[PDB]
C-alpha cells in the first residue's frame, strides 16, 4: 500500500455527502441480531427492588448505556485511484432542555453530569480496546458486547486487554475506548467530562471545517471503497435518565488519490 | 451563479443598525395571528394544582418558553447586481441582575441555568428541524407551532423529523433546531449550555466584527432583495422565570455582488 | 473629517496615570457618591414595611458608573488616545469575610467588568431587569417609563449620557447604536455563587485604533473615562475592586476643519 | 540612560536558580525583628471562645494570613563597570503536589483544598512598590507581626489620597492588605491573578520547557542599577479544614546579560 | 557534554515505539521487592474504627495512594556508533501521549436514582528523560508521614518538610514506590528531561480529559535539542489521577506514548 499524488480536484473526481448519525442506547428485549434503540433519552437509572439480587452498578440494564453509533459511506465507483476523505464538517444537533425536564416546587430541573463527545472517521472499522471502570463491572446481561475477561484484571491496560472492531452498534461507551496503538488510516477525537452535576457546553454552526490530512498531507483512504463513521455523544443525566444530542451531523468531502498497485 | 464583487463605492455600500427583541410565548388566544410577548423575563415555571391533569413538563404554558426572534432588512433598490452581506457586528444588550432578583434572609438570588446563544443571517428564512427533548414533550397547547409527529419518535433525527422555515415568531427554541443539511446562503452560530444553576457569561463591546464570507469569499446574497435575521438568547432562570438579554443588536454591512443571470 | 497623525514627538505626546474609584449609591440627602468598594447589606425590610427591596432597593446596595475626565495640555490639531493600559486594584478577601464555625466565607456572585473611553460622555440605554423594578427612591437617576415596558429594547427605551455618578449599573447599559468615537468593553457574569477571576500586571497594553487606524479624538479637548466593576457579594454586601487604574497615551491628530 | 546590550559572552552572562519559601504570619510577639513562618499550611481560621471581644474578621491571628515572600540576588561584580546586570528572561514554576489523604475525610467523604486564591510574582531592580488597602470598612489586620496599612479602615477600602504607599522590604506585608502599585514599579515586571469564592478549586500547571520574556516595549529587561535583583512573590491555593494552603515553594531561574549605560 | 549536529533522518537512523504505561497504586501486603498494584481504582478512603489509634490522614493505607509509574525504552544498538571525533546517540525529538479513558456512569452506582460521579482532586503528569526523574520530598501537612508500608516516604520531620528548605530530601524515581502526594518533580534538576504537570484541587471537581490521534508534542529545547539517551535508555515516568468516586481514587486505564527517535552526534 504505497500512496502517490492527489488527483486534480475536478467535477467527476470530487464527492460530497451529508448525513445525520443517530445516537444509540441499549435494548433490554431479546429478539436474529439485537435491535438498537435510537433514543436521545435513556431509561431511568435506579437500584432494583429490595429483594432482587441484581446489582445495577455491576450489571446495568442495556436501557441505561450509550453505545457507539455507526454509519458507512460508499462513494461512487471509479496506477490506481481511490477515494480520499480530506476534510469534513461535523456538528451536534441539540436544543436547550428546560420545560421538558420538569420542576420540584418551581425549582427548574437541568441536564448535567458525566459527558462524552466522540467522533471517528476511517477506511476500516474503529479499533477499540476493552476495559472495566471498576473491579466488579460486567456490563448489561443482554444486548451489549461486553469485554471478555475478569473485571478485576481489566481496569488497567494489560496483555490480557481484549481488542475489537466496532462493527455493530453494541459496544458500550462505558466499556470500550479507542485503541491508540491501532487506528491507522483513521482520525478520531474524544472528550470525557466527569462529575455528577457538570453542565454540558455544546457549540454548533455552519462555517467551520475540520482538516483530516496527516503529517504527509494524506487524508483517510477508502482502500475497500468505504468510509467508516463511528461516533458517540452524551450530555449528562436529567431525572436519572441519560441524554444525548438528537443526532451528529457529518458532511464529508472526498477527492481521488493515486495509490501504487 | 456568482460573479465578482462591485468596487466598494458610496452608492454601492449600505449599513443598518437594529435591535432585535426577545420573544416569549403568549397564552391568550388571538382575534388575527397570535401576538408575541417581547419580554426578557418569562412567567414562573410551576406545577399545576395537584388536582389538575395538565402536566407542565409535557405541555408548558406558552408563557414559559423562548421562541426565535425575527427581523427582515430590505436594502435600497438598485438602479444583475445584488446586495451582499459581507460582515456584521452583533452584540448582546445586557445588565447584571442583582437587587431585582430579591433575597432570602439576605442571601442574594442570582440568574443561572440552561442557556442558548444563537444568531442566523440569511438570504431566505432559517431552515429548522423539529425535535422533542423527551418521549412525552408536546409543547404549549397554544401559540407555538409544535413539531408534527409522535413525541416518542421525534427525540432523534429520523425520516419523520419535520422540517420548517422560521417565518413567524412562534418557533419554540426547545423544539426546533437549525437544520445543518440545509441553510445554504446563510451563516448561523449556536451555543447551548445545560445545568440548572450554570452561570451565564456574556461579553460585549464595540470594536469587534464577524466576517461572513465562505470558502469562496462570498457573503450572504439577498437574491430576493431581503436579508433574514433570526436569533434567540436565553441566560438561565431566576425565581423560576426564564431571562433573556434585553435585545440583540446587529449592524449589517452590505456591498454589491455581480451575479450571472 | 480626519487627516494624518502628527509625527510622535516630545511636545506632541502626552501621558497620564489615574485611579478611578468605585461608586456606590448614597441614601442620605448635588447628591454625593459613596466611594466604597463594599456596599451596605442587602436584606428585606421588617415585616410591617411596604417597601419591597427587589423593586426599590436602598441606593446603598447598588453600583453606579464611575466617571473621570482628562484634559490634555493646550496645543487644526487635536489630541488622540491611541493606546492605554487598564488594570484592576484588587486583593484576595479571606480573613476579612469571617467564618461560620471554621467554614471560611468567600466573595462570589454576579459580576460586571466594564470600561469606556471616549471624546464625549458614554451613551447609555435605560432598561429594567424585571417588570417591577423601579430602582432606588433617592440618589440614582432611574430610567423614565413604566417598568413593565422597559425590560426589552423598544420605542419607549430612554437614552441618556453618563454625565454624573448616579447611573446604576443595574438599570443602564451602553448604547451600541451610538458611542461613536468611543471604545468600550463589558463582561457580565450571573449566578449567586460565581467566583470572580481577576488578572493584573504591568506589561500589557490595549490598542484603541479602529478599522481606519484612528483612536479616540478629543474634539472638545477632553477624554471621558467611564467604568464600573463588581466582584460579587460577601455577607450580603456587594464588593468592588479598590480602584480601576488607567494609563492613557495621547498623540496629536490633524482634523480637517 | 540606557544604551546597547553587551554581546552575549561567557563572562557577560549569569544564571541562578532558587526556591522562594511561602510566608505566614507569626503570633509570638516583638521587642527586634519578628520571625516569619515558612509554612505552606496556616493555623485554623476560627472565631474565639464565646464572650471574647476579639473579632477574627477584623483582627485575625497573624497565623492565618499570607505575606509577600522576599529574595534578593546580587550577580557577580563587573571588572571595572558603566556596565550593569540586566534580567532579560526567567522561568518561574510552582512546587506543588495534589492534596488528598492528608486532608482527611468525614465518614468516607474525601476533603479537598479549595477557596480564594492568589498567584503573584514580581521581579525588579528595587523593592516592590505596594499600596495599602482594606477589604472591609472594619478590617485592621493582625495586632502583631504584620505591617498594617496606616489610616482609618473606613477610608482605605478605596484608592484615594489617604492610600498609604510602601515598599516590600520585609516579609511582613499581608497579601490581604497590600496590592502592587501600578502607578509606580518602574524597572519591574509583576503579574497577579486573584480568584474569589469559598470553594473554588485551584488549578496549577508546571513544567521545565517554558520561559517568560521580560523585555519592555524598547527591548530592555530589568536593570540592576544598585547591583541587586529583587524577587517578591506570594501564592495561595485556598483553604482545607479551615487552614490556608500555599505551594511548598516558588522556583525561579534568572537569566542575566550585561547592559551598557552612560 | 558537547552536542553536535543531528544525523540526516534515514530508515537506519529512525526509531519508533508505542507503549501503554499502567497506573500504580500502593500495596499493603508484605522477602523481596514490594509489588505495585496496577489498578485504576484504589481502595476506599475511610477512618478506622472509633477504637483505633491509626490516623488515616497521617498514615493512610498504601492502598489509597497513587505512585509515579515507570517505563524504560532502550532503542536498538548503533552501527559504527563511535568515530575519531564523536559518537552517535538516540535523540527523542517528538512524541504523542494520550490518556486511555472512558466515562464512568453506571459503574459508580446511585443513591435513590441520583447518579454518582467521578470528581475531586486531580493530577496529570508526564516526564521523559535520558535518566530517572529528579524528585523532591515534601509534606502536605505538619503531620503527614505517608503509608507505613510500600511507599518510600520523604526522610525528615513532617513539621519541617511542608516547605522547600535545606532539609528537603532529593531522590530519583527508580521504583514505582514514590507517592504522588509526597514527591514533586525537582525544577532545579531534571536536565535532559521534559516534564509537565497539572494539579487540580477541590473535593468535587470534575475531571476533563481530551484524547485523539492527530496531535504531537515537540520536545526540542531552545537549541533544537531533544532528549539524549546518553546511556542508551529513555526513562518515562508519569502519573494521572481523575478524582474519587465512592471514596476510591480513580486513574486512567493507562497512559499511551508513541516515541520518535532520531540520531544525534555528540563529542565524547
Amino acid at each position: 500500500v504505497e500512496v502517490l499524488a492527489a488527483v486534480p480536484l475536478s467535477e467527476e473526481t470530487e464527492f460530497k455527502v451529508e448525513l445525520f448519525v443517530k445516537p444509540v442506547i441499549g435494548n433490554t428485549t431479546a429478539a436474529r441480531e439485537p435491535t438498537p434503540h435510537y433514543w436521545s433519552i435513556s431509561s431511568a437509572i435506579h437500584d432494583k427492588e429490595s429483594g432482587s439480587s441484581i446489582k445495577v452498578e455491576e450489571t446495568p440494564d442495556a436501557d441505561t448505556t450509550v453505545c457507539y453509533s455507526l454509519a458507512e459511506i460508499a462513494p461512487p465507483d471509479i496506477d490506481m485511484k481511490v477515494w480520499e476523505l480530506y476534510r469534513m464538517e461535523t456538528e451536534l444537533l441539540v436544543v436547550p432542555l428546560v420545560n421538558a425536564l420538569g420542576n420540584t416546587n418551581g425549582v427548574v430541573h437541568g441536564l448535567a453530569g458525566t459527558q462524552l463527545y466522540f467522533w471517528a472517521v476511517g477506511g476500516q472499522p474503529l479499533d477499540v480496546v476493552g476495559v472495566t471502570p471498576t473491579d466488579k463491572y460486567k456490563g448489561p446481561t443482554t444486548y451489549t458486547i461486553n469485554p471478555p475477561g475478569d473485571p478485576r484484571t481489566l481496569h488497567v491496560y494489560n496483555s490480557n486487554t481484549p481488542k475489537a472492531k466496532v462493527t455493530s452498534e453494541r459496544y458500550s461507551v462505558e466499556s470500550w475506548a479507542p485503541d491508540p496503538s491501532r487506528n491507522d488510516n483513521c482520525r478520531y477525537f474524544g472528550r470525557v467530562v466527569g462529575g455528577a452535576a457538570t453542565p454540558p457546553v455544546v457549540s454548533y454552526g455552519n462555517n467551520s471545517t475540520i482538516p483530516l490530512l496527516d503529517e504527509n498531507g494524506i487524508g483517510i483512504l477508502c482502500l475497500q471503497g468505504r468510509l467508516y463513521i463511528t461516533c458517540a455523544d452524551m450530555l449528562g443525566t436529567a431525572n436519572s435518565r441519560i441524554h444525548t444530542p438528537m443526532a451528529r451531523f457529518f458532511r464529508l468531502h472526498f477527492r481521488q488519490r493515486r495509490v501504487k498497485n
